[PDB]
């Protein structure tokens, strides 16, 4: 199945979110996995506060840490993210042709990109991961100014 | 008028593209300008080869160089880019709520994002700048492997 590696992918993505949370950042993590053998091409988390970055969302940092890959490689991967992607991270998935996006939870945040991915021919799976929902609920509760001055 | 600062914005964007050419990168540049007084919030160019970056497109590098701005600031800006935006840079404009995007040319490259911006309620102006067309035509001719292994 396409979902053979989904527990591994979301577990790494959550580890990145928890790591970024301990660093004082937004707890959003991700990873990119080769669908063929489950190998991890890259992993990362939101770097808004760690690097003062306006663009290093969790999904962007994940793709940046993968490095410049061959176009054919992206076409058989799954992008795992703990939080439903914004319009920019949605566009990155579309631009690289990543066919599958697995999302931890879309309760705390959702954009039009989740539906746009399906319109553009991508598969979107929302797993409703309770670990992801809890860590982001805590961030929104404890740091509402940081959240709502950002994607909130 | 709304186009009061458009010659200034594209001139800065082209200078960034030309600077990226001298550094050995893809000649795609941009800048973000406050529509109220024409002040430059940030400028940048494609850093794929300068930093080995998969995500630092010209528009992304421009927004990164602006720093973390207040949400209200983005709402009255124009993003200038020498080349029509890919789906990722299109999504970045949408996510930040930048209402206006002025494009140097869409001859050398164009994605579905140009129309998607208008679908999402953004203004897109294509100026057909001959300087931008020439420098990107030269890059595609001289470095077809680099171009077609990327968004080409
Ligand atoms: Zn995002
Ligand atoms: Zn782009």
């Amino acid at each position: 199945m396409a979902s053979k590696w989904d527990q591994k992918g979301m577990d790494i993505a959550y580890e990145e979110a928890a790591l970024g949370y301990k660093e004082g950042g937004v707890p959003i993590g991700g990873c990119l996995i080769n669908n063929k053998d489950g190998s991890v091409l890259g992993r990362g988390h939101n770097m808004r506060f760690q690097k003062g970055s306006a663009t290093l969302h969790g999904e962007i940092s994940t793709l940046e840490n993968c490095g410049r890959l061959e176009g054919k490689v992206y076409k058989d991967t799954t992008l795992y993210t703990t939080l439903s992607p914004c319009d920019m991270c949605t566009g990155a998935i579309i631009m690289y042709g990543i066919p599958r996006c697995v999302v931890g939870e879309n309760v705390n945040f959702k954009s039009k990109g989740e539906k746009y991915l399906q319109t553009r021919g991508h598969e979107v799976v929302v797993v409703d991961d309770e670990r992801c929902k809890k860590i982001m609920k805590q961030f929104i509760d404890e740091r509402p100014q940081d959240w709502f001055e950002d994607i909130g």
